[PDB]
């Protein structure tokens, strides 16, 4: 007291399964909990003034996993919306999502939608989730966007500055001097990055802690905003 | 006894030179030179392991800042690297490599790296990667740059920009393609930072994170990182 506070908090949501499988509980169960925790956390960095997070929900390469777990986890955002949206909406919490919608179930997707539109208006922390989302893939339809308005002539190869790709990712719609993560978060251990704000994290302070994410906290939270120091 | 999984091509972010030196009461671009002299031993002891490639971050272009003679000093590195260590290495079949900007460089500088790698260009051993000028922002964006050029020559439709095309274009693009990306990012002096170090290649690289100063790096340091490298 008082610590420097992370405006932009990036976060890897890991030990969803290893939390279920460690309790003799289903592994999809453990992905609940992890949104059950999501809940907790977005509440918690809300009251410490945090500005912006991103969490990492649902990567590029997670199609791969049994279509059951799949099924079960883009359910997770429809519950979201009856049944956790309103105490977001509540606190003054803006959604907002980033990746690739247009692979996404439809129920998932409206869901995600009508989340977004009901708390457009809202002034707090705006709760980013990164789904179907991969950094090389984000750079790449940048990168292809780019193209496409250099081929159009709107923008000459000359234009083409570290600004201006910023301007391109799905980030784009952050205002600016939030747009980067001061802090990225991942749970359970891992030192591994996966694809994770490749460009936008690429100044970002790490935390790693082996706590599972269904098990991290309000405190384990301020365990992180402490550790950021520079 | 039991055989360590061992990274392919390992990146390595040098830091602590100045801690090292303040901490021996050494003037602080000494401990630079002690830098180069670590990597040396971490070159050596990391081609006797069989890593393939190793990515050093050198000099990232926001280093340009400090003061001048810091600069001057660093700049000179590559010279006496030359003179009085690419022999060994040399020697020990390493090849000699850079990515960065390069038309920023003095040309002492330049030359000496240049020199360094037309003389060790048919070795077969570790590709020591010296990053110089380098900056991934700035890599990506040239990358970009490029294809947009190419584009509007019409040598790639568009629809030909995919993932693996990025990867043709970046700095990297001149190491072997299963061995572009690092396998493990080493950080020195316990800085938890990424610092904008290879941000394309390093997307997936399992990181490790150690207190030691660069400068006392050494191969038992070495080491204990493709120990802890695991998967
Ligand atoms: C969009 C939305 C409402 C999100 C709410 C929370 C949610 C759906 C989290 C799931 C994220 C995910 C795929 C975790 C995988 O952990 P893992 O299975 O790799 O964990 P493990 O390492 O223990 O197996
Ligand atoms: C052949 C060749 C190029 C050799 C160069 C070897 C060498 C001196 C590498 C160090 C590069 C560097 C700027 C270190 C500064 O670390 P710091 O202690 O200032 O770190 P910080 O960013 O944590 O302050």
């Amino acid at each position: 007291v008082p610590t420097q506070v992370p405006a932009h908090i990036g976060i890897i949501m890991d030990g969803n399964g290893r939390w279920a499988k460690k309790r003799m509980q289903p592994r999809v169960f453990g992905h609940k909990a992890g949104m059950e925790a999501l809940q907790t956390v977005t509440k918690a960095a809300n009251k410490l003034g945090v500005k912006v997070i991103t969490v990492y929900a649902f990567s590029t390469e997670n199609w791969t996993r049994p279509d059951q777990e799949v099924k079960f986890i883009m359910n997770l955002p429809v519950e979201f919306y009856d049944n956790y949206v309103p105490e977001l909406h509540a606190n003054n919490v803006k959604i907002q999502m980033i990746g690739e919608t247009d692979r996404l179930p439809k129920q998932t997707f409206e869901a995600l939608t009508k989340a977004e539109e009901l708390t457009k208006n809202n002034t707090g922390l705006i709760l980013n989730f990164a789904l179907n989302y991969g950094g090389r893939a984000e750079i790449t339809q940048a990168l292809k966007l780019i193209s496409q308005d250099v081929l159009d002539a709107k923008i000459n190869p000359g234009d083409i500055t570290e600004e201006l790709i910023g301007n391109y990712l799905f980030t784009q719609h952050l205002p600016k001097d939030l747009r980067d993560p001061d802090l990225i978060i991942r749970t359970s251990g891992e030192l591994r990055l996966s694809n994770f704000l490749p460009w936008q994290g690429a100044y970002s302070e790490l935390y790693f802690t082996d706590t599972l994410w269904p098990d991290f906290d309000e405190a384990a939270l301020q365990e992180a905003i402490l550790a950021y120091n520079r």
